[PDB]
């Protein structure tokens, strides 16, 4: 199906971590961006307006282009950027399945390395695997990086001179994440994405997971893993039984990537929170203000079309 | 079989380099901490006791505790720490098999990342492969990473602020390091450990590597590889045919991490030294003072429980 | 066969960004070293002379040593340095297929991590796989990181205290690196190497990449990716179809490697150019001044031997 999108750039303000709000250049005005959803074989109509100070465009990382490399999103070879104030269009046929994702391709260092321009892409297969079919719970982590000396100001950051000293996932530094709540008997598919400049050791407590497609496409050679290397531009999507009810943390093990600006605990850190099991009084998220969408889990079941999520919006 | 131990956490010093002492927070006070030895399927009870001045956790890395979350040793989490005096009764079952390690869980961006808190938890399946069948000598060989201005001080380091300036195997850096001293016709099952918060890119001259397991658990599709990158929190299982004689340097292959303090050679460097190959005046370990269990080799020929190693143990 | 080459050890300086000169220790004096291509089986002779002014040796990566553990070129374990002046000759018998690499192995650090002292050896298999036969062009791309404080001072460099500031494939920096020119219907092989310090996670557009290859062996279970991550002393081989015409960049995902000191862009950066897509005027590599040897593809076809290359020449003091 032809399906048609209208998304902006806008310059907002959004909270990382406690002691650090950051300047960045949010798609729809957050960060993540919204999620896209469509079908293998759809044809993709992408209206982009820059309301920003500054040119962008949008790559579309994983999309073949195939017959439309001039939307491919990358300034001085497939287009001109899109300058402030314009309007771009892109046009692609969907047929590369799984996830993929979407980012700036001007000055990524900075634009995509901390100013947040990227969001999920993802393509659902005519014909998924037999393991899809068990799913019941999809859950994005974008991990990326960020230099708490540029926060503030556009046109710096992203080299390897600047010091990238908080960590996150889905732009939110532990306590700020929010935790993944299953129950006994969920199967879970997550996809990780190495969205910034950084590298994520992905473990899960307490589960091992199914490492079942690289960069959105099925591996024919599954293997389990309880630690996951995520590397910038990679997607690992893995399968997780829900067979073991407690509270199992799930967060990055590069050791310094668990602080925030120094100190621990920081970083992209979350729970694997069963329900009906316990709450203990010195349990760090009891009374969680909790979003069930933190992780897109709830927009990705809503079928195809673009997503916003309220809790992603940065402030202008 | 019921395996109940005791495990004590002591503040020793260790020498991980010529010119470098480092104040650790030692397992037994020894680094790496005690290897834990079992057969699948056996119930694990350690006892514990933290003779230091600050609280730590054990948590037991890749171990599921399939009904026994409350002993996944995640503070704030899974537990409250355990102050400095008191002690702590983990219980288990290892249902889980493979290369598995242990390491506190609090502050872990410090105490695991410089200070030692780790140890390797190996799980003998039921039904080991094949290949693991005709193994001659199993080897572990844990890569951390030490920032040397924090040597002397506690409750500091880890951090993006801090330079990690001296690279170990085993908490050695070379020409501290011991060789693998093997035989024609051997074949040599090598365990390696992300411990650090480093990655660690392992190349064995001489020889291909076949990568037979990821996080402990057996691949369907092993690979040969000449050069493992090992990242933290993950283990890769490998065997080699001991089938050429010589004298093999074995390292990381990260060239800024076969330093010392900014000197080279030094670093997660040892020598594949096979019996019978004539010695050279001016071969660098003519005349070691060889400990033939640096890889615990010798303990993991020695049955089912916990095996300190006076080689590994530091000063009070 | 028996296949004999002369190497040699230069102090050169070499172009690797705008503005970035670099002193490295050249074998033949250029980096990427010489091309060494022979077959599966065929006995390797190297006479190796020190041009320069520091101790060398040459480890050959990949090469098993078979009985030859004397010629491995690792200082004080199968042999004392190259002194200065000197020469030495490895011999080994290539019975290890697939895509390896020789670099120094004293002062590693230095020498590997801003010296530029690599090259690629190809080993070609007796029973190269089915795909492999489809290949109309082979592509070599070893990756490095440079640190621009040490660029004029032999004898510094590539600690955890220095700052790598500059990236390349090939030791250039975009835009001095070349583009990967093909045509629709081509089947690209591309061979990645971790010749530095850095990691790089080579991405694609256009186009997914088959990973056929790891450290030179077949994987049993190749898969696709559109991002390859490389690590030091690792070789990836990839196979690309190239089925997809337009101008597709083709990089390092690594964020700050998409920088050349402080500035962007450069980096390990080419773009593959399909011959039948119209030129903009806009298109940044427009009259690029080209070099087809850029990846050593023409090299690769002109049979066994040692193969040296202008376009990674330095300049002699
Ligand atoms: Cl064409
Ligand atoms: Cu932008
Ligand atoms: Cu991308
Ligand atoms: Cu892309
Ligand atoms: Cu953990
Ligand atoms: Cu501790
Ligand atoms: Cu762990
Ligand atoms: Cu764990
Ligand atoms: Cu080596
Ligand atoms: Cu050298
Ligand atoms: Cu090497
Ligand atoms: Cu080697
Ligand atoms: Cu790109
Ligand atoms: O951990
Ligand atoms: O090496
Ligand atoms: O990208
Ligand atoms: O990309
Ligand atoms: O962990
Ligand atoms: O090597």
């Amino acid at each position: 199906a032809e399906r048609e999108f209208d998304m902006t750039i806008e310059e907002v303000t959004i909270k990382v971590a406690p002691g650090l709000d950051y300047k960045v250049f949010g798609f729809n005005g957050q960060v993540p961006g919204p999620l896209i959803h469509v079908q293998e074989g759809d044809d993709v109509i992408v209206n982009v307006t820059n309301n920003t100070s500054l040119p962008h465009t949008i790559h579309w990382h994983g999309v073949h282009q195939k017959g439309t490399w001039r939307s491919d999103g990358v300034p001085g070879v497939t287009q001109q950027p899109i300058e402030a104030g314009d309007s771009y269009t892109y046009k692609f046929k969907a047929d590369r399945i799984g996830t993929l994702w979407y980012h700036c391709h001007v000055n990524v260092n900075e634009h995509v390395g901390v100013r947040g321009m990227w969001g999920p892409l993802i393509v659902d297969p005519k014909q998924p695997l037999p393991i899809e079919k068990r799913v019941t719970k999809d859950v994005i982590m974008m991990m990326s990086t960020w230099e708490s000396a540029v926060a503030d100001k556009y046109g710096e950051g992203g080299t390897p001179m600047n010091v990238a000293d908080y960590f996150s996932v889905n732009a939110k530094s532990f306590p700020l994440t929010q935790p993944l709540r299953v129950k006994k008997g969920d199967v879970v598919k997550i996809r990780f994405f190495g969205a910034g400049g950084g590298i994520h050791a992905m473990h899960s407590h307490g589960h091992d997971m199914l490492v079942t497609h690289k960069d959105g496409l099925p591996l024919d050679s599954p293997y389990y893993a309880d630690t996951v290397l995520v590397s910038p531009g990679e997607r690992y999507d893995v399968i997780i039984e829900a067979d073991n009810p407690g509270r199992f943390i799930f967060h990055d093990h590069v050791d310094t990537h668990v602080t925030a600006g120094g100190k621990h605990p920081g970083g992209p850190i979350t729970v694997i929170e069963y329900d009906g099991v316990p709450v203990d009084d010195w349990y760090v998220w009891k009374d969680k203000d909790y979003d069930p969408n933190f992780f897109y889990s709830e927009s990705l079941k809503q079928g195809y079309g673009m997503f916003d999520h309220d809790g992603f919006k940065g402030e202008f």
